[PDB]
């Protein structure tokens, strides 16, 4: 109650990274046949790992309630220094806590509902069937894949959907 | 193309109807466990036939590029005459044609598309998770399970979303 909700255009903002759609594609689908997502509807994996984790790529993926703190997530894996994905993260203006690839089904829809904390989004692969809905702000957006990064405030009243054939992709960073 | 999208307020508009919510609720799940619902994702079931179908509860169902014309779908099923839904369609301020009962699945959405013709929408079953989307618009509609009738205009470009863990039903109602 002592947070209101947000003016419309406080939904959104864009931050300027110049990442390569096409690379960043690529690294994502070869990543993801040695490292699968998990869960259904939406699938996730963890990019970033709690120091001296033993489950680096899923520990992440747990349910909010689950995390200690966002703020422990802080190791890239090793592994993706190398990749493009080490570039991508090599290229962030802030330190990303938390950080995972977040996908939605084909066809596939989330209850209307509020999250704790916004994040930045990097679409990876998308399409025009795929909208995050703001019912109190009766507004509906688009992330597109162009290698810019989008803070979403979903911790406003939100569903997302996603209408297309194919399932649509996103890198989610957490900030502190 | 000649025509141009709708003023915003020419989406939807209501039509008092003062229909039973629950008796309307308790005689559509009622038919559906002697009528299946064809169809994944949007399912569907026809209430009115063409005369002499052989096929009448499901002609109508087909995908519109098969129907010849829905002014032929004018005759309500027998059977339906002496159930509350006799008593829906024989409140109705206009001649409906090609009447079905249209469903979305739990947590499913279809594609942003543009619709033919718009319908009239009496909602079965819903949920705040359940959600038309207009895309050019930017609007967002929620249509309650009031007893009343809406109008919905589907031929904008949408997409429509059940985010909910239930199936959400509509009775549709065309008209010349």
């Amino acid at each position: 109650g002592r947070r209101k909700a947000c003016f419309v255009t406080a939904l959104t903002s864009r931050t300027e990274l110049d990442i390569d759609p096409d690379k960043l594609r690529e690294s994502v689908v070869e990543l993801l046949e040695r490292h699968p997502l998990v869960f259904e509807g939406t699938r996730q994996l963890a990019l970033q790992h709690r120091p001296e984790a033993t489950d680096p790529w899923y520990e992440g993926c747990q349910r909010q309630s689950l995390i200690s703190s966002d703020s422990d997530f802080t190791e890239v894996h090793g592994e993706l220094r190398d990749t493009y994905l080490g570039e991508v993260f090599d290229r962030l203006p802030f330190k990303p806590i938390r950080t995972r690839i977040m996908a939605l089904d084909p066809k596939y829809c989330y209850s209307v509902h509020r999250d704790l904390t916004p994040r930045y989004h990097l679409a990876v692969t998308t399409s025009e069937h795929a909208r995050f809905v703001f019912i109190e702000h009766d507004k509906v957006l688009h992330i597109p894949a162009d290698g810019d990064l989008y803070y979403v405030d979903t911790r406003q009243l939100h569903s997302a959907f996603n209408g297309g054939d194919d399932m649509a992709i996103h890198i989610v960073f957490g900030t502190d």
